[PDB]
């Protein structure tokens, strides 16, 4: 008998919901995520909950799904794509400004926790649900249960490095190699997010087109995009190859702005099997059955 | 009455390990036989002799398991073994179900390795174990909540066959970086660089003389120029590539099997070296020799029929 509000905090968006005890959304609300001012990020998010209390006149429990991790032993954000957030105690912030406890988790981790929850994905023995959206995220299911690892890094796949043949894919020494949010550099979450996509398609061609309008331009037949966009599939492929040669996992749910391009679907079983072992047999690969809604729910039911 | 035994098998390239452990789980035998490299029969007949004698022996026909480098197809049974070239495209389960009258279990080398370090107590409540074996290749074994996956297609683990990172690629000289083919047919695949095997082919690559893992390590020990720039590269490698790895799985502990855990230098290196290549706020897993020596392979071989 609660209110259970969720956020669902991307690099260039926050998606709210707020469930009531019976679990039906009952509100949704969408912001821009604040990426340069911390101060602007943390009263984004707190108007959220503070306009819903005052909706529903109630005090809603608080779950956030952030775009990074929360540093186990300090509460110190990593957000690779969120530079306002770097650094600071979101949890402790957010405990003292709303008066309640907070959970975070990852936005990856959540996602999947909520796809693999469905009815269709009960029983599966592994699900991982991928995020491509300003970055590449991964949350892994074992048995029904988030594996989020020593230090909630686990299924932080955005943040391994180019592998050979991808690097072999996109020309070796003179690759792009990319600077990642974590001071790394090559790190596949700048290649295979949708904007990894749009910094791939602006190297070759040198225009600064969005992911929609490449993917619109292909569509036509324009030639510089359907050349982008085999490169990208054959990149994509390999890549997730060698992530599933580790982690092989039963079900591969897509979400993230990049999800809803369509071809991932047809393409991917086609090219994975060249890049993966003799005997490797395919996961299920599916696009979100919750929409964009997976990462809001998860976190929202991260309080259930 | 003996009562119930188990055996268990690890397969490897050169010899295979046969254990015989009983009701109350001690190992009361210990065989070791060549592996037959040639002929598929020759090959299920050493497997045969081992368990007939043993049932002989003890008077009893126990539970029989098997660890094996490879894969077994989940839908047709055929292995992928290309260090067990007798067994390479083989029902080795269904093979020897038929000639032991008897159910088989097989399962994957670094898998029973994972299964029997992660069963130990101060290990079995952990959230995620990740057993590595470097040996003649790189294998992983994937334990979470006490639970082994072993994946959509037997592949959960398969780290060997991923190829190198970027960063090792950079470590190594980019366009001038050795790179070596694998035994899955693939280029690159890091199954060639952090085993034992590996650790050797860098050598020779960088130097041109053919010394066996622990020559190279007796000349670092010595101060050897040649080793000593070969062992600085290769624990930088290793670091890279794990780090990597420890990215996308983060594991709670990581325990290290195989020939090349036995170089001491490993475990005083990585949790130095690591931090470099991780994330900012990742914490070091718990990096241990295996706990069971060389036998972890057998028990856990033996102990998928418990
Ligand atoms: N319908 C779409 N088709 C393809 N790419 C899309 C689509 N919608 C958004 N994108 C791309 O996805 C990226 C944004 O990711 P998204 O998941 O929307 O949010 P966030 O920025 O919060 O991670 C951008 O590259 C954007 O252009
Ligand atoms: N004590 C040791 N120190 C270092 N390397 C070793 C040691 N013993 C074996 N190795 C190396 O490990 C590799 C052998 O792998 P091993 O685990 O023995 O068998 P398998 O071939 O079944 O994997 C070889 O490179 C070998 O030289
Ligand atoms: C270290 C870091 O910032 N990683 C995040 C990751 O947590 C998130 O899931 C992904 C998708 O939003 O983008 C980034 O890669
Ligand atoms: C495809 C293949 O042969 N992989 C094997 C792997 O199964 C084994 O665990 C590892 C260590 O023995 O060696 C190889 O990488
Ligand atoms: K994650
Ligand atoms: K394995
Ligand atoms: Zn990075
Ligand atoms: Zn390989
Ligand atoms: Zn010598």
């Amino acid at each position: 008998g609660t209110m259970y509000y969720g956020f669902d905090i991307g690099g260039t968006k926050i998606e709210f919901g707020a469930f009531d005890a019976d679990l039906v959304r009952v509100a949704r609300e969408r912001v821009a995520t604040p990426t340069e001012s911390y101060a602007a990020f943390l009263d984004a998010i707190v108007t959220l909950v503070n306009n819903a209390d005052a909706e529903f006149g109630v005090k809603g429990t608080v779950g956030i799904g952030i775009p990074g991790i929360a540093d186990v032993e300090t509460g110190k954000l990593l957000t690779s794509n969120i530079p306002a957030a770097m650094g600071h105690t979101l949890q402790r912030d957010l405990e003292e400004r709303l008066q309640r406890p907070v959970k975070i988790e990852n936005d990856a981790n959540c996602f999947a926790l909520s796809e693999a929850w469905d009815e269709d994905l009960r029983g599966e023995p592994s699900v991982l649900g991928l995020i491509l959206g300003t970055g590449v995220g991964g949350g892994l299911i074992f048995n029904g249960k988030v594996h989020s690892g020593r230090a909630n890094i686990a299924g932080e796949i955005g943040h391994t490095r180019l592998p050979y043949d991808a690097l072999k894919l996109l020309g070796m020494e003179n690759a792009p190699i990319f600077p990642c949010g974590c001071k790394n550099s090559g790190c596949i979450d700048n290649y295979l997010s949708g904007r990894g996509f749009e910094q791939l398609y602006d190297h070759y061609f040198s225009e600064k087109l969005s992911a929609p309008e490449i993917i619109a331009h292909y569509e036509q037949g324009e030639r510089r995009a359907v050349q982008h966009v085999e490169r990208f599939m054959e990149l994509l492929a390999i890549c997730l190859a060698n992530i599933f040669t580790c982690l092989d996992p039963h079900v591969v749910v897509l979400g993230g702005g990049l999800s809803n391009f369509e071809l991932i679907y047809q393409e991917l079983p086609k090219r994975l099997p060249a890049h993966l072992l003799h005997v490797a047999k395919l996961p299920k690969i599916i696009k979100a059955r919750h929409g964009d809604a997976g990462g809001v729910r998860g976190a929202a039911f991260l309080n259930l």
